[PDB]
């Protein structure tokens, strides 16, 4: 079948992908599997699925591996580190390679498998948020295949023509049809509140989206609508979409993952039940498909589907993040950096959920960085970018 | 540029493609156009577009049209007749035939383009709901290309895996990983009336449908929901779907113009404007796309869209197309044919909403026909059933 690395395997998406597997022994072997500390779920992954090699990041706990694996009876090979995730990221006989390694930590393992021109099942935000340029370059290159992972792109993906699917992010959208893509968010657990009372929303009415749970972090950048920002961000990028051929919608209900606009009014989307599993199902089968453990759509069960604009004062992020888009590199890298400043500042009761996006937008203004040319250069504006976001952190709680 | 044959060029269908020709002279040529009695809408067609043929079906027709064309100077060729129209579909210069002829009448021109190779826009009904075994086996025979025009089915079509597409009849829906075809519909005026209350709905209640505006016939097959119930034949032939994979939703909106369920959960759509030109424009520029001339869908200025199973109690017609599916081309003729005389008769006031299902139903059970073997046979079958159905209204505006 195909053989398969999992950068990041001991993770939610890592586990859904490990579910795919399960469910289509007979289309997959796994190879190669790579995580952080997480060594016990390692283990039980090692145990199922037989890989040749498994990769700790952490030393310690590379260590501990091997020897829970031999106390086991299991002949897995146990690595350890950076270079050994971009080992397995380029092995010769993988076919497929799931980039869920979550932060700037995934950057390296992900472009050693563009590099090395494997299908790339592209589920790790900062690859496109903050190397966007320098790695569909990368990806032009070796021809590597992208597929991406997340619900909105793959749905965007799949309600594409076959020369874009081919060719994706080197494609010419107007060339082949394509008027516009869009993208659809949930508007999230503040989408009816008077915009009086943002400024004293508390962590837990943030994280408390009415219909879905998921963690604190994508909780509050769904509030804020940066979360669709961070994506619209990497929609560019992996589409080759201008501004104009961008549209950014909010569908409460979720049902309507995103959607294509053609030039002769046709509009193509894809719909399902809230499950990644699905989105990896696709990415992992295509061109063809696999069963994947989720339940058909019952749309006789279905909230009624609705529609909106964004308005910019309700989410201030998305705007900044369209404008940091056209700054380049450097600013969408800082944005991303600060939001994870910020945010966790407002879950650990710091700053207040309106000075998310005003704090996102004084590290911006403050910074001014050049257009990053290497990763090490993304790696730099991060951290300095962190760096302003928690002074300006520290002088608004001071 | 492609060179086309047009066959129905004066009706709605054919109006609309000729402006999507019209959006893109460049792309596209008109070779022939064909059609049944509209003089005035032919020569002004004519003028405007230059085509080497125009066709009449009707033989007066023809003449007036032949001398009014050599008036104003047009060089166009007019000729007349059944077997000119089967020419037309068929001119060895010609790539795609816009089959838009209704009713029986449009059966043996689609056929002659089908035998011909061409890629056909299919928009006619009558080609798949009664000819459905014997058109899909002759385009598999010369692998000509269909590309369904209605809306629902070209969603469905746009919905569907490239091996699929350019194999339209002949490939594996499960192979390709595709588990069922969603055919939508919106139910018509009389989606939430009481039961009890149908039997008394008059035609101009039946052909008011709330958010469409069509012609009366098709306006009551949208009420009765015959409407999907033939386009459930068509699929089933077109698509190569069982009965378990199709499945019919109510969608009152009608935004959502058909969809396609996947093995891994996905389910692909395909949502725009009530507007022809985008299916038809969609068929002629397959696999690229053209300006069509119609509006982006405005999503900030939607109803809320719902979905909902239909109840067979409140469209028992669904039911019966459905059912006449499983009994062949000779039940699914039949009750096509028995349809137009029990609408027809609903409308001249003779009978009832509801025995238009009553009388569909029992005309398919007087009915005892052999399958179907060539298109004569069906025409057949169409003949004696309308006969049937027409001694049913007659027995119950008279009798008892
Ligand atoms: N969850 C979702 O619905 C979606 C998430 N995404 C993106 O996909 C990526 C993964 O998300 P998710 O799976 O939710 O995240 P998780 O936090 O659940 O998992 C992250 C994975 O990365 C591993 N990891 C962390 N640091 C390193 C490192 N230095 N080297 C190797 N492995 C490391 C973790 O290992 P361990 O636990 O063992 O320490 C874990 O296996 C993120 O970038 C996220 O933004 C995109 C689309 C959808
Ligand atoms: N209207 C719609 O939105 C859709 C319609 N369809 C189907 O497409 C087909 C065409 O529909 P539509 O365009 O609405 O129908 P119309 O009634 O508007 O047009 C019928 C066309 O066929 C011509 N015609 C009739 N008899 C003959 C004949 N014997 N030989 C040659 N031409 C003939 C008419 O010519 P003339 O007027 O000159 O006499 C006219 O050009 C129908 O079967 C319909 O069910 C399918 C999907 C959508
Ligand atoms: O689209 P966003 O807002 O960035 C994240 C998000 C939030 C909610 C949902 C959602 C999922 C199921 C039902 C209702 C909402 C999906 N994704
Ligand atoms: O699907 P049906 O019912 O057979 C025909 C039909 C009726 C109404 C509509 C419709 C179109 C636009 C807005 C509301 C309803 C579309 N098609």
């Amino acid at each position: 079948g195909k053989q398969l690395t999992i950068l990041g395997s001991t993770g939610s998406i890592g586990c859904s992908t490990l579910d795919v597997v399960r469910h289509n022994p007979e289309h997959f072997r796994v190879v190669a599997l790579v995580a952080g500390k997480n060594v016990t779920r390692m283990v039980e992954q090692c145990l199922e699925f037989s890989p040749r090699y498994a990769v700790m990041d952490d030393e310690a706990s590379a260590k501990l591996l091997k020897t829970m694996l031999q106390q086991q009876g299991s002949r897995t090979e146990v690595l350890s580190g950076q270079q050994a995730a971009c080992d397995m990221a380029a092995l010769e006989d993988v076919d497929q390679v799931m980039a869920a390694i979550v932060g700037a930590a995934g950057l390296l393992p992900t472009l050693a498998a563009i590099r090395a021109g494997k299908t790339i099942l592209l589920a790790n935000k900062e690859s496109l948020v903050t190397c966007g340029r320098l790695f569909m370059d990368a990806v032009k290159q070796s021809k590597a295949q992208l597929l991406p992972v997340d619900s909105e792109h793959n749905a965007i993906f799949q309600s594409l023509p076959q020369p874009i699917q081919h060719n994706l992010g080197y494609a010419d959208l107007e060339q082949n049809g394509v008027v516009s893509i869009l993208l659809t968010g949930s508007g999230g657990p503040f989408r009816e509140t008077p915009l009086r009372d943002l400024a004293t929303m508390t962590p837990d009415q943030a994280c408390r989206h009415p219909n879905w749970s998921m963690g604190r972090k994508i909780s509050v950048d769904s509030a804020t609508m940066m979360n669709k920002g961070l994506e619209y961000i990497e929609a560019r990028w992996l589409f080759n979409a201008s501004a104009s051929q961008m549209e950014v919608l909010i569908h409460p209900q979720s049902v309507i993952h995103s959607m294509v606009r053609y030039q002769d009014g046709s509009v193509l989307a894809q719909l399902g039940e809230p499950d990644m599993r699905t989105p990896i199902a696709h990415t992992m089968a295509w061109p063809n498909r696999v069963n994947s453990g989720v339940k058909p759509l019952d749309f006789c069960k279905l909230s009624a589907l609705t529609f909106a604009a964004p308005d910019y004062d309700r989410y201030p992020c998305l705007k900044l993040a369209m404008e940091a888009f056209e700054q380049g590199q450097a600013a969408t890298t800082a944005l991303n950096a600060a939001n994870e400043i910020t945010v966790a500042a407002f879950l650990a009761q710091q700053i207040r959920f309106t000075d998310i996006a005003a704090l996102n937008l004084s590290v911006l203004e403050k910074m001014d960085m050049r257009e990053p040319q290497c990763v090490d250069d993304v790696l730099s504006v991060d951290a300095n970018a962190r760096e302003v976001a928690r002074k300006e952190v520290m002088r608004l709680a001071s």
